[PDB]
């Protein structure tokens, strides 16, 4: 099973200038539980964006130029990066955009966080059909002294 997790603020934005401009520790919590244990599949992009190793998780890096990096496993393919992982129960799609883009298609679930922020990006989450997707789980929290926005955690599952 494939599974894609993401933070959307306003407008489906993801990212700026390869950055994520805001800080809600709470949602890199919720990113980690997640994550932990799993396969995390991502492009180069988000790669350099990151800058390490996540630990606690085997990293797969789509890439169409050879590896630089041995602590990181590096795939040239789409179906490359399914097989790399193996026989798991569930494969974490981390992003960026053309790496989401790439995967719904295939993705039985999605855990979603909607910031209520605004944010000036140049990368958005791909559209996605609202029809073919059920909420199962869904938790809002207002903002507070560690986490300076409203947010909601959601968790989709292909209908
Ligand atoms: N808010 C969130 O949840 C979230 C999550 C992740 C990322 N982000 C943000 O998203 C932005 C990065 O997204 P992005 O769309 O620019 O980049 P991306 O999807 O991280 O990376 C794209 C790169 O991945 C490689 N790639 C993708 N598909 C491939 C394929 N089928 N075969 C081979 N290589 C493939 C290519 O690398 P080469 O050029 O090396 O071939 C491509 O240029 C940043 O702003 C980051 O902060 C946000
Ligand atoms: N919901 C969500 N939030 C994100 O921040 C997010 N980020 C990415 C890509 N970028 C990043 C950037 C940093 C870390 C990171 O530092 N993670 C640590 C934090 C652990 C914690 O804060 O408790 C990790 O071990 O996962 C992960 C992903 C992809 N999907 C996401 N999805
Ligand atoms: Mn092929
Ligand atoms: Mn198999
Ligand atoms: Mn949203
Ligand atoms: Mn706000």
């Amino acid at each position: 099973m494939i599974s894609l997790i993401a933070a959307l603020a306003v407008d489906r934005v993801i990212g700026m200038e390869n950055a994520m401009p805001w800080n809600l520790p709470a949602d890199l919590a919720w990113f980690k539980r997640n994550t932990l244990n799993k396969p995390v599949i991502m492009g180069r992009h988000t790669w350099e964006s990151i800058g390490r190793p996540l630990p606690g998780r085997k990293n797969i890096i789509l890439s169409s130029q050879p590896g630089t990096d041995d602590r990181v496993t590096w795939v040239k393919s789409v179906d490359e990066a399914i097989a790399a992982c193996g026989d798991v129960p569930e494969i974490m799609v981390i992003g960026g955009g053309r790496v989401y883009e790439q995967f719904l298609p295939k993705a039985q679930k999605l855990y979603l966080t909607h910031i209520d922020a605004e944010v000036e990006g140049d990368t958005h989450f791909p559209d996605y059909e609202p029809d073919d997707w059920e909420s199962v789980f869904s938790e809002f929290h207002d903002a507070d002294a560690q986490n300076s926005h409203s947010y909601c955690f959601e968790i989709l599952e292909r209908r």
